[PDB]
């Protein structure tokens, strides 16, 4: 029949919709809040001024905001697994970058060819929910949710650590001084000789006149706006010397991590009470934010801070919140927006079944059962809801929704005879996505409030959650400890039952497939980068050949 | 009889010098001493620079190396316990001091007067020597042993601490400063208005002129030389501001801890061969402190760097290595100079005969026994010879000697079957303290290459050394979990047999002694601090009252 699989999944889920708000009730919820709020709010940001840059001002970091709290309410109080967080994914950037471009080759209005293609995605993957083709998760194994989930934390490590990087270049030292001659020490803004006929023609539409202007007090964005040559002992590439400020910022993202992964280790001491050894502990990463915040701030030293902001109505000026998909366009645009509507429902439908698959995994102990139809459903009418309002794209995110299911495991009293709790189960819930996205589209207001926390520590709190996220992936029981390394071995089931040349090959198979997913994650083909999940199942079924069926499903399996 | 300990101890030990000689033919040696070098040289310079600015420029740093080269040589080579590495105390440059404004009051000469009571104090320990007053580390039990270390080793950690701490004074960087007024930030000196009489005079006794001189080209140094006054948006309390260099000098310090702490963490790695296993986790701070030294190198900031003598002649012009006893001054300041040297002589055995009971503890399973008696009498022997030669005093240092111990201990190799290899034995030898003080006595001939060192990293090695020497102490595995914390216990067999408020009561006993060591530590009465030896044993005798002797050797002496 036509839309059985979702009306299966709504009758599962409609008995817990109560459970799962009465849930709530508990102190480690808004910790879990406190948490991603701000760990969630600064891609957003991040990617909606980079977006505005690329659009020429069109879809600025405001547009981004009201996105992102709107397709999360709406997600969070209708769908499947709740647990789940939508977030701005790098890949549509992309997606843009060739169509502003295409629209500005021939002459077409943007907005209303990108509300086109977004109508015609969101109906294509409505049609997909009739057709329930989510049944095709049947078909993704341990392989593929073990080995995406370590490639996708391991890039996030990686941005992490390159967002910290990029900050030299900002903020450039001085690599030889003599702190015997800083009573010579300083920059001038002088008038540049013969300058360029470009600057010239500038200063006449200006009317800007070289002779009366005063040179030594123009300011450092005053001299680089006018043109100005910088001549003195402290000169730089461009523009004086920074100092002390980016090694602050080094101590800044590294304490931060540290003093992170200090605290959330109270759950295994012993010389302190029960009630403060599980509210400073299950608190860890919000007193770490407040405490460097507070040592910032008594410092002073000028490093980056957040930036969030404060006008509510669209940038452009003319911009009022509707998009008809037709009004300065040829009628058969519509008609040839189509064909990329089809591309990207197929991207955007495998990469949120695949965060999906992720997020299920049996060894979490689901209670409340899940739902992939009505996941897909709300997705694709949030898609077509911000296709019309003018709004960006938001679909699932593994590292985010990873973090957000960690931070409200459930663990059992007792450790010290035995060991580390073992783990009962997930908290099921719905108000602490709801709750986050709430408080993303109040950001508007608390500005004043946002702007005393440093980007540093938030990058500190990304590594520490792409640190934290690898716990737990079958793949690394083996890779850190089967390849190459020494010869005994630990107890690890698996061998309990098979050879050990043949996991050596069953690792090195996936390792090379990691290895091709890293290579081709770049490349050109970034664009119909998810697509390779469709790849894995094909090597995962051409494997059959040089394996006997009980050592494959055995050694993967699960 | 008359000597006949020293006897006893000369026939115990004879047989064992050659295998003290062959058992160095191994590569944890040149380990332990690329280790040593570096960590007790430092204290070696500072104690010799804040001596000289003592003394006027009597003793610096050269006869400060020269000395310490001297008896360590004879320590090592003819000794009992070869473990134990004399280092320069603290505590003497307090005698120095005094002894110096009396020899001005008055009209004395402090070298000869000084050397009179280093050959008094000589004499007095050869007589105890003699007397065998040492059979009182007899009375020496488990308690002391217990708290004198971990008093010590606390001390170490802080002193490493605020050693970091100071850095800030020096180099103090600017709390609020604009970023886009960089064109206008600059200090320059200029002539001080109407400036004090007191400088006037110091003009003209050295003939400058205020008005010929150009004061926009002074530098900071020759500014403060001439009392001039800065005037500029970058000037502080005295000085310029020093940009990037503090935060520098703690990235350095943390950084080089964590380093090494990682480093020596590889004989419990299992992913690597049992030759790169043992050969990186033996060298671990000798390879932190090159790749430390690089990273320094190659940024380039103008961190403090390790400044070594390389002038050979003594530092005052007229100081011919020879000091009569009396050469100015009348025939009773002999007689007189006695009198300090029973204080002397009974604060130096007490401190020496201490560090040898902490080093010969029970648990470091010696093989070769050890001999109390020759130690002293070569100590003596060569406080005397360095007094007569105009050097610094040395007696034995507690953490460096834990730190050399605690550098050549052999582990097994079975770590699977059962845990982390047993401790088997300390590897005694002669060749390391030997090849570590001639060491230190070259170094005046590599001063261009010691000069890269900064000291930051040095700061992190102590740092390192001091809380890695905390481990094995009884008194924490009390301390840590017995008094406040939880309800539940480990094993802890002296538990095993006895009540659990008699341990409570035991271990408030030995805190109360801690604190008033601690109080009493600096007080007015740093002089006679180790004195307080004959303190301890008096509350231990004084606790057989409340605490049945079953109790008392059960929790007690070991
Ligand atoms: C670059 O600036 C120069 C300097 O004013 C200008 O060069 C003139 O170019 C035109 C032809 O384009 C000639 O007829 C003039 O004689 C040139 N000026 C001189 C002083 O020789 C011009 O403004 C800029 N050059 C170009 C090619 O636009
Ligand atoms: C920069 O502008 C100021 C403002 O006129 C001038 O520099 C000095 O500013 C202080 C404070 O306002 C006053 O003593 C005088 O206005 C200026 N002192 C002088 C010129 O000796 C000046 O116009 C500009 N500075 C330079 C170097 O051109
Ligand atoms: C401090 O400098 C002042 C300024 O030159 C001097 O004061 C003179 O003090 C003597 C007595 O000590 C008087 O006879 C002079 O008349 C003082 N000078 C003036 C100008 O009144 C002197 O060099 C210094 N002061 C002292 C007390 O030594
Ligand atoms: C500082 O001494 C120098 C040396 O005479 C002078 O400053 C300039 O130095 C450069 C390089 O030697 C030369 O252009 C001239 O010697 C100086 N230029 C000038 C004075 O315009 C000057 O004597 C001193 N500087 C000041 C500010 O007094
Ligand atoms: C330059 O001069 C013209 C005419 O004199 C004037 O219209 C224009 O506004 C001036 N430029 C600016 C920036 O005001
Ligand atoms: C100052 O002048 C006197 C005599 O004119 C001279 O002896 C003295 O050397 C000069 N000062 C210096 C530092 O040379
Ligand atoms: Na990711
Ligand atoms: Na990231
Ligand atoms: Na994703
Ligand atoms: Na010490
Ligand atoms: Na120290
Ligand atoms: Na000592």
């Amino acid at each position: 029949r036509l839309f059985g699989g979702l009306i299966l999944d709504i009758k599962r889920k409609a008995p817990f919709f109560l459970s799962d708000f009465k849930d709530a009730l508990s102190l480690q919820c808004l910790a879990s809040i406190l948490f991603l709020y701000c760990a969630c709010m600064s891609p957003v940001i991040t990617f909606g001024g980079l977006l505005g840059e690329a659009t020429e001002g069109r879809i600025s970091a405001i547009e981004s905001l009201f996105g992102a709290s709107l397709t999360g309410i709406a997600y969070s109080l209708f769908a499947g697994q709740p647990l789940t967080i939508l977030g701005s994914t790098g890949p549509v950037l992309v997606f843009e970058k060739i169509l502003y471009k295409f629209c500005r080759d021939y002459q077409l209005s943007y907005l209303s060819l990108r509300t086109s293609i977004g109508l015609w995605t969101s109906f294509l993957c409505i049609v997909l929910v009739a057709t329930d083709a989510s049944s095709l998760v049947c078909y993704i194994t341990r392989f593929t949710e073990e080995a995406f989930a370590a490639l996708i934390c391991i890039i996030f490590i990686y941005e992490a650590l390159e967002k910290l990087f990029d900050l030299g270049e900002t903020y450039a030292f001085n690599m030889h001084n003599n702190l015997d001659k800083l009573t010579s020490y300083s920059c001038v803004c002088t008038e540049p000789p013969n300058p360029s006929n470009e600057t010239l023609a500038q200063w006449k539409k200006d009317n800007i006149t070289a002779h009366n202007i005063s040179w030594r007090n123009l300011t450092v964005s005053e001299c680089k706006k006018l043109r100005g040559v910088f001549l003195g002992s402290a000169c730089g590439h461009h523009g004086p010397y920074i100092p002390d400020v980016l090694f602050w910022c080094v101590i800044l993202f590294f304490t931060t991590f540290f003093l992170s992964s200090f605290l959330k280790q109270f759950k295994t001491k012993r010389y302190f009470p029960t009630k403060v050894r599980s509210t400073i502990s299950d608190f860890a990463v919000f007193l770490t934010i407040v405490i460097m915040v507070t040592i910032d701030y008594l410092v002073g030293v000028p490093s980056p801070k957040l930036h969030v902001p404060e006008k509510f109505e669209p940038t452009h000026p003319e911009r009022g919140w509707i998009i008809s998909p037709l009004g300065d366009n040829p009628w058969w645009t519509l008609l040839i927006a189509a064909i990329p509507a089809l591309l990207c429902t197929i991207l955007i439908f495998m990469d949120q079944q695949i965060t999906a698959v992720i997020i299920n995994r049996k060894e979490h102990k689901l209670k409340k059962g899940a739902g992939y139809h009505l996941d897909l459903l709300m997705v694709g009418v949030m898609l077509g809801v911000c296709s019309v309002m003018g709004l960006p794209w938001f679909v699932a995110a593994t590292v985010l929704s990873i973090s957000h299911v960690n931070s409200l495991k459930v663990e059992s009293e007792c450790s010290a005879p035995g060991e580390q709790p073992k783990f009962l189960g997930i908290r099921e819930q719905r108000v602490t996505g709801l709750m986050i996205f709430i408080l993303m589209g109040l950001s508007v207001f608390m500005t004043s409030v946002l702007k005393f926390i440093p980007m540093p520590v938030l990058y500190g709190v990304f590594l520490y959650m792409g640190v934290s996220s690898l716990k737990g992936i079958q793949l690394f029981d083996r890779i850190k400890l089967f390849g190459m390394p020494a010869k005994h071995q630990p107890d690890l089931i698996y061998l309990r039952y098979v050879p050990l040349w043949k996991v050596h090959i069953f690792t090195v198979i996936q390792l090379t497939c990691l290895v091709l997913l890293w290579v081709i994650k770049v490349s050109a083909a970034a664009v119909v980068f998810p697509m390779m999940v469709l790849a894995l199942v094909f090597v995962r079924k051409l494997m059959d050949l040089c394996f006997t069926k009980r050592e494959l499903s055995w050694l993967d399996d699960l």
